[PDB]
């Protein structure tokens, strides 16, 4: 009666190219009865054809049209959480494949290993979005380490969760910020949960590539350091400030505008840009600050410092 | 009316004198269509220089200043008051013209409309450079300040057209001893449109022979000035990108450009520092984009006037 | 009175003593034309360091602390207040003498009138100063051609009547550096400085509050030296100074380490007080290559500290 998965995908003016997301979901080797596609349309406006591409599945897939453009995957994907009953979902960007057999092989090793998560080794089609990497460098791991197995730097939520741990503890996409939406979900839902699987046997899913004050995004990284330090599974402080000081490290290499000190941007929206990264890091406790990667201590003390100068001297050195 | 007039400020040269004065009345030109006015600063030399310049009685227009006046400001305002030629061209001391220089420059600007003719440079000697780059396209008929590199050359030692520095009222100033023929190049390019490079010959050699920063950030504040006032490039935008080509000039070749780590006295750095600061904060950091980006850092330390975070930009760069 | 007091302090150095008290009893120079007195900073080791002190009664003069001062300038001074002899020559517990140290070091002292003599430093085991020793021998050394800010242990010849009418005393400031002020208050106050190279006469064998207190008492004695008065002449000994501290002070290399942030504030808070008491004349004289590190202290800078340290 219960399915095993619920994919969810969010659509907007995708077109004909949805044909081939949806033909990977349908030509699954799990069961076609074990699980389903919901496509939550975020109201397409491109004269019907998306609406169209979706119409001739009618009967295969559940379906529901968001009145309003939502702007972000973040209400659609809300919208298909609440009509999941599965044991797990998976999330699905409109553009991407998944390989024939990522649901029976993802589901069938979460089960075997009672994980609350699942992650799939993910391949790219063409230059634009990258992918990870460290994490699948280790092959299959049953029960993964967020630290030693590179989770950090896999924080898309384009991987298999168990729905108990989302429903128990009433994690739902944020709206705040129309960026990083979806680490805040999975750093969350990882502060939440013990078992994490990483799969490697095939790429599982396909990547397919075709002026910010940084009042929201910087909203969104500090409920990330809240999640950390309310963690009711990582209650030691001294496991949160290295858990703080890993995210530190990836936002440092990997975040929003890294280089914005030495850009073109104008210097009022730098004053600005590094005051809210500042304000944030700064509600970071100072104890974390020696897990950060030591290449980055000048850099980081230079924002906690609010220091313009020092930071565009840092990137310099760097 | 004279084609051109060459207009050469003097003080305590002596005999050497006579090779640059040789090489301006050895030219290619009608010697009826051009004029050399010499203007001595109160030569004070036991009488050499004037001695020098008798040889040429009747050859040249002299006139005698009754003080020095310390720099070639006030000579080179006096040889503009007596020309009535259609073009000028103004000469140090101690260089050389090619014997082709006028007739060419003249030639090359009226065939092409130029209210400014630039010939390539020669240099004899180790002490003051030249510039290159503006040279490296060959001629250019219709030369372009940004891709033609002008701002890296702007010493008078060109052919100007006399209307444009009359109906304008250009004149050297005499705020300090350092940038006035900056200033005055600057004034000139943002009142005309029509700049001509002409490479054949090396038309003029350098010959080379041997602190507060208040008057001098005075006259660079005077260059931002005459670009944002400019009639000729009006669009703001483009007003920007000339300040930043000017900014990105400044800090390759500016006065002192390596203060902030030399031997100067700490209160003497603060002070050069704050009339640097002062000077580039009154320019739009709309500008600043248009900085060739090795310089972000060193720029914006000088905009928050931190001596600090200019020492080390220098230790970068 | 005697040519030389050798004076050691000892804590809980246990048998190896006897190899460095060897080295003081077996000297060329008349045994009866020197002493050694030993003052122990009460011992706790069980009395093992006591029994070796007891196996030379009467061939030394002794003294025990009633409590441990934990630093040696009480016992250098309770040993400068026993010594009546012409010089002193103060020993680390762990270290060796040549046998031909004080006979060398007194005849070379005497010979040249000297307040000071300085014989070349041996190492055993994982540094002693090189650059003083690479002229050879120089009767009339002069601080700054000689590096002799490079080499301020107390590990020397000192004339006894330069320290007694200046009331040269080691102070108690800090646990670190006090060798260092007491050689600085001594030079500021003599005038006759004498190295000896011949042998390796002496073998090393192997809070920001008080520690800057002590900086600051360096700088005090220069620009308050009554053989040095010219103020240009003090503006470059203290710049020579500086470079020193740049180069070989405590912690040099703070800003980048493992310090906690409020402790890494709380050092440059008292090292850039401490160096802007100290005038800007004397910077010229600081090695250029450290004129960032230098600035961005008195600016009380940490980014530029950090900074400076990576440029370095
Ligand atoms: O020894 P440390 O910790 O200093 O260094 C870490 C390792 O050297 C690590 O292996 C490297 O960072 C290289 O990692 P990678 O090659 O395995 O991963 C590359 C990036 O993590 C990845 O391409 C991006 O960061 C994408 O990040 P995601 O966590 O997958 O999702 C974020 C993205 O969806 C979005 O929310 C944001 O990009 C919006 O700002
Ligand atoms: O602009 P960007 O950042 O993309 O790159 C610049 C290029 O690398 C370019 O090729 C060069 O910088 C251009 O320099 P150059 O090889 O043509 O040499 C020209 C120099 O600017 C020249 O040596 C002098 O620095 C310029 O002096 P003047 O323009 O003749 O100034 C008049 C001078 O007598 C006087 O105003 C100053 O002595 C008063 O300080
Ligand atoms: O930059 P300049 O031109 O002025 O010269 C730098 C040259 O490189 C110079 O020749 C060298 O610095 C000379 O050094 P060195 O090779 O002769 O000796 C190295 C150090 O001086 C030496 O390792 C220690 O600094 C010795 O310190 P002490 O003067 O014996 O201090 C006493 C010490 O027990 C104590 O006070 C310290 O532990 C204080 O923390
Ligand atoms: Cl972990
Ligand atoms: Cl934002
Ligand atoms: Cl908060
Ligand atoms: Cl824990
Ligand atoms: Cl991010
Ligand atoms: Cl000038
Ligand atoms: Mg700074």
């Amino acid at each position: 009666s219960m399915k095993k998965v619920s994919v969810i995908m969010p659509t907007f003016n995708n077109g004909e190219k949805l044909h081939r997301t949806i033909s990977s979901v349908l030509n699954q080797t799990m069961k076609s009865t074990d699980y389903e596609l919901i496509i939550i349309d975020d109201h397409s406006n491109d004269n019907g054809e998306t609406l169209n591409v979706i119409k001739k599945y009618k009967g295969l897939v559940r379906f529901k049209q968001l009145k309003k453009n939502s702007g972000n995957a973040s209400v659609p994907r809300n919208t298909g959480l609440k009509m999941s009953k599965a044991e797990y979902v998976f999330f699905l960007d409109s553009d991407d494949l998944l390989h024939e057999r990522a649901l029976e092989d993802l589901y069938n090793y979460g089960k075997e290993n009672n994980s609350d998560l699942i992650i799939g080794k993910y391949g790219v089609e063409g230059k634009g979005r990258s992918v990870p990497k460290a994490i699948f460098e280790k092959g299959n791991v049953a029960k993964a380490d967020i630290i030693d197995n590179s989770i950090f730097y896999a924080l898309s939520v384009l991987k298999m969760f168990k729905k108990s741990v989302i429903d128990k503890n009433k994690i739902k996409f944020k709206t705040f910020s129309k960026t990083a939406e979806d680490q805040l979900f999975t750093i969350e839902f990882l502060m939440n949960s013990k078992n994490y699987s990483i799969k490697t046997d095939y790429e599982y899913y396909i990547v397919v590539n075709d002026k910010s004050t940084g009042n929201q995004y910087f909203a969104t990284i500090n409920e990330i350091y809240k999640a950390i330090y309310k963690s009711p599974i990582y209650k030691n402080q001294e496991k949160r400030h290295q858990l703080a000081g890993k995210y530190t490290t990836r936002l440092l290499r990997h975040g929003q505008k890294k280089n914005f000190a030495n850009s073109k941007m104008k210097y009022e929206d730098k004053i600005e840009w590094l005051n809210n990264f500042s304000k944030t890091i700064n509600k970071v406790p100072r104890d974390s600050d020696k897990y950060v990667t030591q290449i980055f201590n000048l850099k980081l003390e230079a924002i906690r410092q609010n220091d313009l100068l020092a930071v565009m001297i840092a990137d310099k050195l760097l």
